[PDB]
């Protein structure tokens, strides 16, 4: 028995309307689709327009705008009077009416401040609706609710294009501890909009805080984390998980990268296992064996962190390059080549910056010219003002110097931001916060920014709805849209222990999808997209505008699997440019408009 008020609110019919009249009433003697506190991208209820005496504003009932106020005024008794007050306040785009206390808040200016939109019966929100030109600024869809906070996500490789996204958290949907023989997992078909969860127990792996690398045959190698030694192998073709060999050394928060030769190198990972610097190691899918590399020395890639060595070897910016090489772009001030020959190899390649940029974003946007984009991050893991500084790092031959040029500063300092390269080799940076503060919404940037490497300039994109900071993700989707999601998670001392004491306002068990400008004509209508009608055949390197993009895996601001291979409309010879593994074929009109990718499985000589 569910009484649904006209405006759309819903109780679980005489005291009921008594309760709907008192903004302070949850119980009587309230059960909306979303819980109270939930963040929203769109009004969950029937809105109302409203015109001022001199001639407009949209009103969403039972909702709040959180963030700094320009003004709070105690006089006001009515939404209409709060609305009036906004019109008379210079630069007022958003205002809040507090039913309980007869108060009107004018929200401070976006994007200088960030403002969020929450379900809350105590309030009503008023807004001068932004006219957003999708041709200049793209468009965000509405929050997608998910069973599991997507702390880690990867595209499941399929034919003729992928349809699914796995994501995972820890032993719980919204909480982590230490080791626990289990991970909570979520499966989102973005063709059907279908969503399922599952507990993965068979690999005895809590995969929270892991390394992630897609192998040659498109299996995903999930390494360490809460079960610091345990390795899990995800088989797209059976959607089942297999136990890989224990790493030589227990790690968490380390990065891994697939190499030229379909081996996987990892270095660092002082978060879990022993709390000391971790030297390199390399997985051979063929031997099905890990090999400790004592000469792949952690010490040169250490950041200097206020929290010490726990953090310093974390989230290295690793790329497989030519002839089994590894480039380390950061986050440490200085960059380094690493090799797996003999027992190791490490050498300085360049100085990128005069400060470390922990969890800064990083992407190889042009493999064929070894161009790497980097921006944001913070000198320390947490309690650290993020940087606006960005760089193109140019890499020629493995183990010779590399070229770093400071390009223009981002519009916003970002810690814990996420990045994807797009078919045109533009980079989309989403989320992150002014000051790295683990488990916070604080000063989450909502405006996406698109860096043009051809121009070396930034454009501000339309704003998303939720802050995407610690434990968030971004990842390219086959239809050339960006998925942005997660945030939060709560530490509890033991597995099973109650989550009741956790602040869930920082938990964002959901995502949202960006349609970049390139999907829109000058009139805001969706551009006509090139279609493709390709052999589903393992093609090898060097065999015969367009671009390939390797399927992404992503956690903790680390996307080690994504790589843009620009083409001649004809694959390149070098596997250290064309890393083997599953890609996206993007054919795009010479105005800039791309296809729904066709999946292309590159294999080794
Ligand atoms: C494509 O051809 C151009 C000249 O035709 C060449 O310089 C370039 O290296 C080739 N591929 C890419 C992606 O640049
Ligand atoms: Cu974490």
């Amino acid at each position: 028995t569910v009484w649904e008020t006209p405006i759309g609110v819903k109780y679980t019919l005489e005291c009921a309307k008594i309760c709907d009249s008192d903004a302070r009433c949850n119980r009587a003697v309230l059960t909306n689709d979303l819980p109270e506190g939930a963040f929203i991208s769109t009004c969950s209820f029937n809105e109302t327009s409203y015109r001022v005496p001199e001639t407009e504003y949209r009103i969403c009932p039972d909702t709040d705008y959180t963030g700094v106020n320009a003004k709070v005024v105690e006089g006001v008794t009515t939404i209409q009077a709060c609305a009036e007050l906004c019109s008379n306040t210079q630069d007022c785009r958003k205002s809040v009416f507090d039913h309980i206390n007869n108060a009107c808040a004018i929200k401070a200016a976006e994007p200088a401040t960030s403002i969020f939109w929450v379900q809350d019966k105590q309030f009503s929100t008023i807004r001068l609706p932004e006219n957003i030109d999708p041709a200049v600024k793209g468009k965000w869809g509405d929050l997608i609710r998910l069973p599991v906070i997507p702390v880690a996500a990867y595209i499941v490789p399929s034919y003729p294009e992928p349809s699914r996204l796995l994501f995972f958290s820890s032993w719980s949907n919204d909480a982590f501890s230490g080791a626990s023989g289990m991970t909570q997992f979520g499966d989102y078909d973005f063709a059907t909009g279908a969503i399922s969860q599952r507990t993965v127990t068979n690999t005895h792996h809590d995969m929270f805080c892991p390394g992630i690398s897609q192998l040659e045959d498109g299996r995903i190698l999930i390494q360490g984390g809460s079960d610091a030694d345990t390795v899990s192998i995800y088989d797209p073709a059976t959607n089942e998980f297999t136990r890989g060999p224990n790493m030589t050394l227990a790690r968490g928060y380390q990065t891994s990268c697939t190499l030229s030769n379909g081996k996987v190198f990892t270095i660092g990972g002082a978060y879990s296992g022993e709390r000391v610097g971790k030297n390199g190691e390399v997985y051979d899918p063929v031997a099905n064996a890990w090999t400790y590399l004592p000469g792949a020395d952690f010490r040169p890639m250490l950041t200097n962190d206020h929290e010490g060595i726990w953090r310093e070897d974390n989230h290295a910016w690793l790329f497989g390059w030519k002839n089994g090489s590894i480039f380390q772009a950061g986050p440490s001030k200085d960059q380094h080549w690493y090799g797996i020959q003999g027992n190791g190899t490490v050498a300085k390649a360049a100085t990128r910056d005069d400060d470390d940029a922990m969890c800064g974003v990083w992407v190889m946007y042009d493999a064929v010219a070894g161009k790497i984009f980097s921006a944001g991050g913070s000198p320390d893991y947490t309690d650290s003002p993020a940087t606006q500084r960005a760089h193109i790092t140019t890499i020629g031959e493995p183990n010779t110097p590399a070229e770093v040029e400071r390009v223009a500063d981002m519009g916003f300092p970002r810690g814990f931001a996420n990045a994807v390269v797009l078919p045109d080799g533009q980079v989309l940076v989403t989320g992150g916060q002014r000051m790295s503060l683990v488990f916070t919404n604080t000063d989450g940037i909502l405006v996406a920014e698109l860096f043009n490497p051809e121009t070396r300039e930034w454009k501000q994109m339309a704003p998303m709805a939720v802050p995407r900071n610690y434990h968030s993700v971004s990842i390219l989707l086959p239809d050339a849209t960006v998925f942005s999601g997660g945030g939060g998670m709560c530490w509890v001392q033991n597995v099973g222990d109650s989550t009741a004491g956790c602040d869930k306002t920082v938990d964002h068990s959901d995502g949202e999808i960006f349609e970049p400008p390139y999907l829109f004509n000058e009139d805001g209508s969706r551009a006509a997209r090139p279609v493709i009608s390709i052999s589903a055949d393992p093609i090898k390197a060097g065999a015969t505008t367009a671009a390939l993009i390797r399927l992404g895996s992503v956690t903790h601001s680390v996307n080690s699997d994504q790589r843009r291979v620009p083409l001649n409309v004809t694959l390149p010879d070098d596997y250290g440019i064309l890393l083997p593994g599953y890609y996206y074929l993007f054919v795009s009109t010479p105005q800039g408009t791309p296809s729904i990718a066709k999946t292309v499985h590159v294999i080794l000589g």
